[PDB]
């Protein structure tokens, strides 16, 4: 599996619940790190910054060290335009993705897509035709609405009820770890 | 007819031929007047201002005059996310564009398109969607290869020949300015 993490790096995200958040994600890849696994991640905001790729991740698989040193970005949320990233470059060959792979991804985000050019119709259905699974992890009040459920409802793949976690805040993602884990072993065993 | 320009911004435009093709503009909607059309304009770098909708020039249908206090935008060239909104906002009901009417579009740049999220691949399609006849400038030495007119192709409507227009300088607009205003009118008669 090529597992790759959407990072949601807006300014709408007290320096701490960022610093939860990631912890949050060096735990789920030590947790589903099986051996042919490969790891990459990004951040973005309303800048998009790679932090790292499938094919460093196997020169240095250590998910505390690359994890570490990451920097917040504070813009805005662009959450179509990264997802057009993920695919198009994260999940490309010479990013060291595997084609006979299972192409996975995992959003955190914390809050609505604010003042992008793109849509999910733009870039959700070249991510289906690459076949790229979704799950979605939705953080705080802003995922309260009667419509910003919605858009979590959108960025996952079917069902949405197995792909959309929503939680109350940062502390709170520690309480899904084992649901997001399990969730993808079994696609794989 | 419902007819809107697209007019580049971008700083790599010296400000006198910002002023030469402004002029342009106008001269081309005078000369293109009849009491059934109207004329929208939009300058798009990396922002994008809506100079005049189609039920705002019904309001002072003085092209010069309206022209007259445009100022330049000077960002980069970021032409798709421009065409997406010249086809959501200004061929739209509320910004008084006509239902039973042609669409018109002139896109006018010195410039390849950079640093945009979108593609023509996002956009093209939903201009034919709507039935917008697309006319290209391409102004300098930027198309001067059997590459960038390329873009010049993309954008233009089929057969590109008749749709797509390319000068030297901004001082040479004025060269073209009779076989455009005719090709607008065997729109129409």
């Amino acid at each position: 599996s090529d597992i790759a993490f959407l990072i949601d790096g807006s300014g709408s995200i007290i320096p701490h619940d960022f610093r939860r958040m990631k912890e949050f994600v060096s735990t789920v890849m030590e947790q589903l790190k099986k051996s042919k696994t490969l790891f990459s991640l990004m951040q973005y905001s309303e800048e998009f910054r790679i932090h790292f790729t499938f094919k460093e991740f196997q020169n240095n698989p250590n998910p505390r060290s690359l994890v570490k040193p990451i920097t917040q970005l504070l813009g805005r949320t662009h959450t179509a335009t990264g997802i057009r990233k993920v695919v198009r470059e994260l999940f490309n060959i010479t990013n060291g993705a595997r084609k006979n792979a299972f192409k996975i991804l995992v959003v955190i985000t914390d809050g609505e897509k604010f003042g992008d050019p793109l849509g999910y119709e733009d870039v959700i259905p070249e991510a289906d035709r690459e076949g790229v699974i979704r799950y979605v992890i939705g953080v705080g009040d802003a995922f309260r609405s009667e419509k910003s459920r919605q858009e979590l409802n959108t960025i996952a793949s079917k069902p949405p009820r197995d792909h959309v976690f929503q939680v109350n805040n940062f502390e709170a993602l520690k309480t899904i770890q084992n649901q997001l884990r399990e969730k993808i072993f079994a696609i794989e065993g």
